[PDB]
């Protein structure tokens, strides 16, 4: 395991325009394109991202481009973040691709927010930090996902994938 795959599992791969759990328009493997509700708009950000005209269709070596990229940027905005770095460099290995999965779903500001959270982290206090994140619209919203990514934290394992 590591941060591809445990994504890849948690977002799937879809090559066609769909709708995220939230209604968002996406593609590929989580790819956010637009929270319009303008299916236009979703499909002139996605012939903006992939560099052609692709009427809402992309390929595989695509969808893995876009991925590459996306979970890239998400580590590096969380070293660029001052409140997430110190939390983020505190972890282990396992741990540290929970907390980009995190990123990856929520965005940079929401994770920020988990306050309590993340000292619990910074602390190693691994089951107090386990119960606080549970307590959240990202768990109730989504449970499956979330149980495995609060697992991950928890015990530093890949028991959950």
């Amino acid at each position: 395991m590591n941060i591809f795959e445990m994504l890849r599992i948690d977002e799937g791969l879809r090559l066609k325009i769909y709708k995220d759990t939230e209604g968002y328009y996406t593609i590929g493997i989580g790819h956010l394109l637009t929270k319009s509700p303008d299916l236009n708009a979703a499909k002139s950000e996605l012939d903006k991202a992939i560099g052609r005209n692709c009427n809402g269709v992309i390929t595989k070596d695509e969808a893995e481009k876009l991925f590459n990229q996306d979970v890239d940027a998400a580590v590096r905005g969380i070293l660029r973040n001052a409140k997430l770095k110190p939390v983020y460099d505190s972890l282990d290995a396992v741990r540290r691709c929970a907390a980009i999965n995190q990123v990856f779903q929520m965005g940079e500001t929401g994770v920020a927010g988990f306050t309590n959270s993340l000292r619990m982290l910074q602390q190693k206090r691994w089951d107090e930090a386990a119960v606080n994140l549970a307590k959240s619209r990202w768990y109730n919203q989504t449970p499956d996902r979330a149980k495995r990514v609060i697992t991950t934290f928890r015990t530093g394992t890949w028991d959950a994938y």
